């Protein structure tokens, strides 16, 4: 239980973070040119939110794999100095930090 409750703590904190604006909702491929082709397995916070509430996570590790996928996808598609990229690095460092001062 305590595994999944901190996933709630960290997802909530990521949802309300200042730099979370690029990851709240799935990327719209109609609007983002080339995203469908480049990103095979998209992931975002709302999709993680949906899965967590239905309890579709077996361990904290499956949750972390989805979080890392958000930021891997971000670094794959966006330049490190882009606005989305700059925001992804803040979010990735925030996640790794808060994930470690638990485990
Ligand atoms: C994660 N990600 C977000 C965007 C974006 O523009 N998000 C704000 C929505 N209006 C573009 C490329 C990308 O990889």
């Amino acid at each position: 239980h305590s595994d999944l409750t901190f996933c709630e703590i960290i997802l909530m904190e990521m949802e309300s973070h200042d730099a979370a604006w690029p990851f709240l909702e799935p990327v719209n491929p109609r609007l983002v040119s080339g995203y469908r082709r480049i990103i095979k397995n998209p992931m975002d916070f709302s999709t993680m939110r949906e899965r967590l509430l239905r309890g579709g996570y077996t361990s904290s590790e499956e949750f972390a794999a989805d979080a890392l996928l958000v930021f891997d996808n971000c670094q794959t598609f966006n330049e490190d100095d882009s606005e989305v990229g700059k925001a992804g690095h803040i979010m990735r460092r925030f996640f790794e930090s808060r994930w470690e001062e638990f485990y």
